[PDB]
Protein backbone atom coordinates (compact mmCIF):
# COMPACT_ATOMS: atom_id res chain seq x y z
CA UNK A 1 0.00 0.00 0.00
CA UNK A 2 3.11 2.18 0.38
CA UNK A 3 5.46 3.41 -2.34
CA UNK A 4 9.08 4.60 -2.26
CA UNK A 5 10.09 7.57 -4.45
CA UNK A 6 13.84 8.09 -4.76
CA UNK A 7 14.71 11.65 -5.79
CA UNK A 8 18.45 11.74 -6.54
CA UNK A 9 19.12 9.68 -3.41
CA UNK A 10 16.48 11.26 -1.17
CA UNK A 11 13.80 8.65 -0.44
CA UNK A 12 10.22 9.75 0.06
CA UNK A 13 7.54 7.26 1.12
CA UNK A 14 3.79 7.71 0.70
CA UNK A 15 0.67 5.61 0.20
CA UNK A 16 -0.61 4.48 -3.17
CA UNK A 17 -3.96 6.10 -2.34
CA UNK A 18 -2.22 9.45 -1.78
CA UNK A 19 -0.83 9.39 -5.32
CA UNK A 20 -3.86 7.71 -6.90
CA UNK A 21 -5.83 10.84 -5.95
CA UNK A 22 -4.66 12.71 -9.03
CA UNK A 23 -4.57 9.95 -11.67
CA UNK A 24 -3.88 12.39 -14.57
CA UNK A 25 -0.41 13.18 -13.21
CA UNK A 26 2.82 11.29 -13.86
CA UNK A 27 2.88 9.84 -10.33
CA UNK A 28 -0.86 9.15 -10.31
CA UNK A 29 -0.91 7.31 -13.64
CA UNK A 30 0.39 3.71 -13.38
CA UNK A 31 1.32 3.87 -17.05
CA UNK A 32 3.43 7.01 -16.67
CA UNK A 33 5.27 6.36 -13.41
CA UNK A 34 6.04 2.83 -14.64
CA UNK A 35 8.75 4.41 -16.82
CA UNK A 36 10.61 5.47 -13.68
CA UNK A 37 10.12 2.23 -11.78
CA UNK A 38 13.26 0.42 -10.63
CA UNK A 39 12.57 -3.35 -10.35
CA UNK A 40 15.99 -3.84 -8.76
CA UNK A 41 15.12 -1.77 -5.68
CA UNK A 42 11.34 -1.80 -5.89
CA UNK A 43 11.07 2.00 -5.97
CA UNK A 44 10.68 4.88 -8.41
CA UNK A 45 13.79 6.84 -9.34
CA UNK A 46 14.02 10.43 -10.53
CA UNK A 47 17.41 12.02 -11.22
CA UNK A 48 16.02 15.47 -10.42
CA UNK A 49 15.94 18.47 -8.12
CA UNK A 50 15.49 17.32 -4.51
CA UNK A 51 14.27 20.46 -2.72
CA UNK A 52 11.35 20.67 -5.16
CA UNK A 53 9.90 17.29 -4.29
CA UNK A 54 8.67 18.10 -0.78
CA UNK A 55 6.20 20.50 -2.41
CA UNK A 56 5.24 18.13 -5.20
CA UNK A 57 4.38 15.34 -2.74
CA UNK A 58 2.59 17.77 -0.40
CA UNK A 59 0.34 18.67 -3.32
CA UNK A 60 -1.03 15.12 -3.15
CA UNK A 61 -1.00 14.65 0.62
CA UNK A 62 -2.86 17.94 1.04
CA UNK A 63 -5.44 16.96 -1.57
CA UNK A 64 -4.58 19.72 -4.03
CA UNK A 65 -2.52 22.41 -2.28
CA UNK A 66 0.45 23.40 -4.48
CA UNK A 67 3.00 25.79 -2.92
CA UNK A 68 6.50 26.74 -4.01
CA UNK A 69 9.28 26.11 -1.46
CA UNK A 70 10.53 29.64 -0.83
CA UNK A 71 13.98 28.13 -1.26
CA UNK A 72 13.34 26.97 -4.83
CA UNK A 73 13.34 29.53 -7.66
CA UNK A 74 9.99 29.99 -9.43
CA UNK A 75 11.37 29.08 -12.85
CA UNK A 76 13.09 25.96 -11.52
CA UNK A 77 10.00 24.81 -9.59
CA UNK A 78 7.74 25.51 -12.58
CA UNK A 79 9.72 23.09 -14.75
CA UNK A 80 9.36 20.46 -12.02
CA UNK A 81 5.59 20.97 -11.95
CA UNK A 82 5.43 20.48 -15.72
CA UNK A 83 7.59 17.36 -15.47
CA UNK A 84 5.34 15.81 -12.83
CA UNK A 85 2.46 16.94 -15.03
CA UNK A 86 0.33 18.40 -12.22
CA UNK A 87 -1.35 21.00 -14.45
CA UNK B 1 14.04 4.32 24.96
CA UNK B 2 14.58 5.61 21.38
CA UNK B 3 11.53 6.56 19.31
CA UNK B 4 11.56 6.45 15.51
CA UNK B 5 9.19 8.75 13.60
CA UNK B 6 9.01 8.35 9.82
CA UNK B 7 7.55 11.39 8.07
CA UNK B 8 6.99 10.43 4.43
CA UNK B 9 10.36 8.66 4.26
CA UNK B 10 12.30 11.11 6.45
CA UNK B 11 13.45 9.41 9.68
CA UNK B 12 13.42 11.30 12.97
CA UNK B 13 14.66 9.88 16.30
CA UNK B 14 14.10 11.18 19.83
CA UNK B 15 13.83 9.83 23.40
CA UNK B 16 10.58 8.64 25.00
CA UNK B 17 10.95 11.20 27.78
CA UNK B 18 11.15 14.01 25.19
CA UNK B 19 7.66 13.27 23.87
CA UNK B 20 6.28 12.49 27.33
CA UNK B 21 6.73 16.16 28.24
CA UNK B 22 3.39 17.04 26.66
CA UNK B 23 1.01 14.08 27.23
CA UNK B 24 -2.00 15.98 25.88
CA UNK B 25 -0.62 15.98 22.31
CA UNK B 26 -0.87 13.30 19.62
CA UNK B 27 2.82 12.41 19.97
CA UNK B 28 2.83 12.87 23.73
CA UNK B 29 -0.07 10.42 24.14
CA UNK B 30 0.87 6.72 23.69
CA UNK B 31 -2.78 5.92 23.06
CA UNK B 32 -2.96 8.47 20.27
CA UNK B 33 0.39 7.88 18.57
CA UNK B 34 -0.03 4.07 18.63
CA UNK B 35 -2.53 4.42 15.77
CA UNK B 36 0.44 5.23 13.49
CA UNK B 37 2.80 2.58 14.87
CA UNK B 38 4.26 -0.04 12.54
CA UNK B 39 5.30 -3.10 14.61
CA UNK B 40 7.14 -4.68 11.66
CA UNK B 41 9.34 -1.58 11.19
CA UNK B 42 9.35 -0.40 14.79
CA UNK B 43 8.50 3.18 13.89
CA UNK B 44 5.56 5.52 13.65
CA UNK B 45 4.67 6.61 10.12
CA UNK B 46 3.08 9.87 9.00
CA UNK B 47 2.23 10.56 5.35
CA UNK B 48 2.71 14.27 5.99
CA UNK B 49 4.66 17.45 5.29
CA UNK B 50 8.37 16.89 5.94
CA UNK B 51 9.80 20.38 6.49
CA UNK B 52 7.18 21.13 9.14
CA UNK B 53 8.36 18.30 11.34
CA UNK B 54 11.69 19.84 12.43
CA UNK B 55 9.66 22.47 14.29
CA UNK B 56 7.11 20.01 15.67
CA UNK B 57 9.92 17.96 17.21
CA UNK B 58 11.85 21.05 18.33
CA UNK B 59 8.72 21.99 20.27
CA UNK B 60 9.18 18.93 22.47
CA UNK B 61 12.97 19.14 22.69
CA UNK B 62 12.92 22.80 23.70
CA UNK B 63 10.33 22.16 26.36
CA UNK B 64 7.60 24.16 24.67
CA UNK B 65 9.13 26.47 22.06
CA UNK B 66 6.94 26.59 18.96
CA UNK B 67 8.53 28.26 15.96
CA UNK B 68 7.35 28.20 12.39
CA UNK B 69 10.07 27.36 9.84
CA UNK B 70 10.47 30.47 7.66
CA UNK B 71 10.36 28.07 4.70
CA UNK B 72 6.94 26.68 5.63
CA UNK B 73 3.86 28.86 4.97
CA UNK B 74 1.81 30.01 7.97
CA UNK B 75 -1.35 28.16 6.91
CA UNK B 76 0.41 24.91 6.03
CA UNK B 77 2.20 24.97 9.38
CA UNK B 78 -1.02 25.91 11.18
CA UNK B 79 -2.64 22.79 9.74
CA UNK B 80 0.24 20.66 11.04
CA UNK B 81 0.06 22.31 14.47
CA UNK B 82 -3.62 21.35 14.65
CA UNK B 83 -3.04 17.78 13.50
CA UNK B 84 -0.35 17.24 16.12
CA UNK B 85 -2.66 18.86 18.67
CA UNK B 86 0.04 21.14 20.03
CA UNK B 87 -2.54 23.67 21.13
CA UNK C 1 39.04 7.41 10.85
CA UNK C 2 35.37 8.41 10.39
CA UNK C 3 32.70 9.12 12.98
CA UNK C 4 28.91 9.14 12.69
CA UNK C 5 26.93 11.84 14.51
CA UNK C 6 23.19 11.22 14.77
CA UNK C 7 21.23 14.42 15.20
CA UNK C 8 17.69 13.34 16.07
CA UNK C 9 17.73 10.77 13.30
CA UNK C 10 19.76 12.81 10.79
CA UNK C 11 23.10 11.10 10.23
CA UNK C 12 26.20 13.20 9.59
CA UNK C 13 29.55 11.61 8.78
CA UNK C 14 32.95 13.30 9.22
CA UNK C 15 36.60 12.43 9.94
CA UNK C 16 38.10 12.37 13.46
CA UNK C 17 40.76 14.79 12.20
CA UNK C 18 38.02 17.26 11.21
CA UNK C 19 36.61 17.32 14.74
CA UNK C 20 40.04 17.28 16.38
CA UNK C 21 40.81 20.70 14.90
CA UNK C 22 38.98 22.21 17.85
CA UNK C 23 39.79 20.12 20.95
CA UNK C 24 38.33 22.73 23.29
CA UNK C 25 34.81 21.95 21.99
CA UNK C 26 32.28 19.23 22.89
CA UNK C 27 32.82 17.20 19.68
CA UNK C 28 36.53 17.97 19.55
CA UNK C 29 37.09 16.55 23.04
CA UNK C 30 36.98 12.72 23.44
CA UNK C 31 36.00 13.01 27.11
CA UNK C 32 33.06 15.30 26.39
CA UNK C 33 31.57 13.60 23.33
CA UNK C 34 31.94 10.16 24.89
CA UNK C 35 28.89 10.92 27.03
CA UNK C 36 26.79 10.86 23.87
CA UNK C 37 28.29 7.73 22.34
CA UNK C 38 25.71 5.03 21.57
CA UNK C 39 27.43 1.60 21.60
CA UNK C 40 24.51 -0.32 20.12
CA UNK C 41 24.79 1.81 16.97
CA UNK C 42 28.39 3.02 16.90
CA UNK C 43 27.45 6.69 16.65
CA UNK C 44 27.05 9.78 18.81
CA UNK C 45 23.42 10.69 19.48
CA UNK C 46 22.04 14.19 20.17
CA UNK C 47 18.31 14.78 20.71
CA UNK C 48 18.62 18.30 19.27
CA UNK C 49 17.69 20.70 16.47
CA UNK C 50 18.57 19.20 13.08
CA UNK C 51 18.83 22.30 10.80
CA UNK C 52 21.37 23.95 13.10
CA UNK C 53 23.82 21.08 12.78
CA UNK C 54 24.78 21.69 9.16
CA UNK C 55 26.45 24.92 10.32
CA UNK C 56 28.01 23.43 13.45
CA UNK C 57 29.74 20.72 11.39
CA UNK C 58 30.77 23.16 8.64
CA UNK C 59 32.49 25.26 11.33
CA UNK C 60 34.96 22.37 11.69
CA UNK C 61 35.19 21.53 7.99
CA UNK C 62 35.86 25.17 7.08
CA UNK C 63 38.57 25.46 9.70
CA UNK C 64 36.71 28.03 11.78
CA UNK C 65 33.93 29.66 9.77
CA UNK C 66 30.74 29.97 11.84
CA UNK C 67 27.63 30.96 9.91
CA UNK C 68 24.00 30.84 11.00
CA UNK C 69 21.61 29.00 8.68
CA UNK C 70 19.28 31.74 7.41
CA UNK C 71 16.54 29.21 8.16
CA UNK C 72 17.40 28.80 11.86
CA UNK C 73 16.42 31.56 14.31
CA UNK C 74 19.32 33.42 15.93
CA UNK C 75 18.24 32.71 19.50
CA UNK C 76 17.78 29.03 18.67
CA UNK C 77 21.10 28.82 16.85
CA UNK C 78 22.87 30.64 19.70
CA UNK C 79 21.78 28.01 22.18
CA UNK C 80 23.17 25.31 19.90
CA UNK C 81 26.48 27.14 19.71
CA UNK C 82 26.65 27.12 23.54
CA UNK C 83 25.73 23.46 23.82
CA UNK C 84 28.44 22.42 21.37
CA UNK C 85 30.79 24.76 23.23
CA UNK C 86 32.25 26.52 20.19
CA UNK C 87 32.76 29.78 22.04
CA UNK D 1 25.00 3.15 -14.36
CA UNK D 2 24.32 4.84 -11.02
CA UNK D 3 26.72 6.64 -8.74
CA UNK D 4 26.46 7.36 -5.04
CA UNK D 5 27.92 10.58 -3.63
CA UNK D 6 28.19 10.85 0.13
CA UNK D 7 28.42 14.44 1.34
CA UNK D 8 29.20 14.28 5.05
CA UNK D 9 26.66 11.50 5.56
CA UNK D 10 24.04 12.90 3.15
CA UNK D 11 23.64 10.45 0.26
CA UNK D 12 23.06 11.66 -3.30
CA UNK D 13 22.46 9.34 -6.26
CA UNK D 14 22.62 10.26 -9.94
CA UNK D 15 23.42 8.74 -13.33
CA UNK D 16 26.98 8.50 -14.64
CA UNK D 17 25.81 10.19 -17.84
CA UNK D 18 24.54 13.14 -15.79
CA UNK D 19 28.03 13.74 -14.42
CA UNK D 20 29.75 12.80 -17.69
CA UNK D 21 28.17 15.88 -19.29
CA UNK D 22 30.90 18.11 -17.85
CA UNK D 23 34.15 16.04 -18.03
CA UNK D 24 36.27 19.04 -17.08
CA UNK D 25 34.80 19.14 -13.56
CA UNK D 26 35.99 17.15 -10.56
CA UNK D 27 32.93 14.87 -10.55
CA UNK D 28 32.89 14.61 -14.33
CA UNK D 29 36.56 13.60 -14.54
CA UNK D 30 37.03 9.89 -13.58
CA UNK D 31 40.65 10.71 -12.74
CA UNK D 32 39.78 13.55 -10.38
CA UNK D 33 36.85 11.97 -8.56
CA UNK D 34 38.70 8.66 -8.08
CA UNK D 35 40.64 10.21 -5.19
CA UNK D 36 37.40 10.36 -3.17
CA UNK D 37 36.04 6.94 -4.10
CA UNK D 38 35.44 4.55 -1.20
CA UNK D 39 35.93 1.06 -2.73
CA UNK D 40 34.41 -0.52 0.36
CA UNK D 41 31.02 1.23 0.21
CA UNK D 42 31.06 1.87 -3.55
CA UNK D 43 30.52 5.61 -3.15
CA UNK D 44 32.44 8.85 -3.32
CA UNK D 45 32.83 10.71 -0.05
CA UNK D 46 33.41 14.40 0.60
CA UNK D 47 33.73 15.84 4.10
CA UNK D 48 32.06 19.09 2.98
CA UNK D 49 29.11 21.52 3.20
CA UNK D 50 25.80 19.65 2.85
CA UNK D 51 23.31 22.37 1.72
CA UNK D 52 25.50 23.47 -1.19
CA UNK D 53 25.38 20.10 -2.91
CA UNK D 54 21.75 20.25 -4.08
CA UNK D 55 22.83 23.10 -6.33
CA UNK D 56 26.07 21.40 -7.35
CA UNK D 57 24.19 18.30 -8.45
CA UNK D 58 21.42 20.39 -10.04
CA UNK D 59 24.10 22.05 -12.14
CA UNK D 60 24.61 18.69 -13.87
CA UNK D 61 20.96 17.65 -14.05
CA UNK D 62 19.92 20.97 -15.59
CA UNK D 63 22.60 20.88 -18.26
CA UNK D 64 24.47 23.86 -16.85
CA UNK D 65 22.18 25.86 -14.57
CA UNK D 66 24.23 27.09 -11.59
CA UNK D 67 22.00 28.65 -8.92
CA UNK D 68 23.08 29.51 -5.40
CA UNK D 69 20.75 28.10 -2.72
CA UNK D 70 19.17 31.12 -1.03
CA UNK D 71 20.09 29.51 2.29
CA UNK D 72 23.82 29.20 1.54
CA UNK D 73 26.05 32.32 1.73
CA UNK D 74 27.66 33.58 -1.48
CA UNK D 75 31.24 33.20 -0.21
CA UNK D 76 30.61 29.65 1.03
CA UNK D 77 28.97 28.57 -2.23
CA UNK D 78 31.69 30.17 -4.37
CA UNK D 79 34.24 28.13 -2.47
CA UNK D 80 32.26 24.94 -3.11
CA UNK D 81 31.98 26.00 -6.76
CA UNK D 82 35.78 26.24 -6.98
CA UNK D 83 36.28 22.90 -5.25
CA UNK D 84 33.97 21.05 -7.60
CA UNK D 85 35.60 22.92 -10.48
CA UNK D 86 32.44 24.10 -12.23
CA UNK D 87 33.84 27.42 -13.48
Amino acid sequence: ERVVINISGLRFETQLKTLAQFPETLLGDPKKRMRYFDPLRNEYFFDRNRPSFDAILYYYQSGGRLRRPVNVPLDIFSEEIRFYELG
